[PDB]
């Protein structure tokens, strides 16, 4: 058992071919999750499931610079269950985040944020028990 929120340091930052990996279980009745990859107060890629956005279950992805968020990318397919435990990979490819979900590629989001030694914080929340979290290269 992880306490979340939970941060996990990425030392020296983020690089082509880190791979992390978060393990865990949904709550009961989980209405949000968050994965936030910081640049100091910047968050340089949210990845957001939303549970119940006016009934609908939708993954959001957005960037936030200088306290101002941007255009959202919104993914229909929502592989995450209720009570159900997941597992999210995270590839850093040279151009784009790349999202698995319980081995089953799930999205891409470009690099915003150019910068990628300098984002340097990953930050876990929500309403899930968090198991595992860590990084390896491949």
């Amino acid at each position: 058992p992880l306490i979340v929120p939970y941060n996990l340091p990425l030392p020296g930052g983020v690089v082509p071919r880190m791979l992390i990996t978060i393990l865990g279980t949904v709550k009961p009745n989980a209405n949000r999750i968050a994965l936030d990859f910081q640049r100091g107060n910047d968050v340089a890629f949210h990845f957001n499931p939303r549970f119940n956005e006016n009934n609908r279950r939708v993954i959001v992805c957005n960037t936030k610079l200088d306290n101002n968020w941007g255009r959202e990318e919104r993914q229909s397919v929502f592989p995450f269950e209720s009570g159900k435990p997941f597992k999210i990979q995270v590839l850093v490819e040279p151009d784009h985040f790349k999202v698995a979900v319980n081995d089953a590629h799930l999205l891409q989001y470009n690099h915003r944020v150019k910068k990628l030694n300098e984002i340097s914080k990953l930050g876990i929340s929500g309403d899930i028990d968090l198991t595992s979290a860590s990084y390896t290269m491949i």
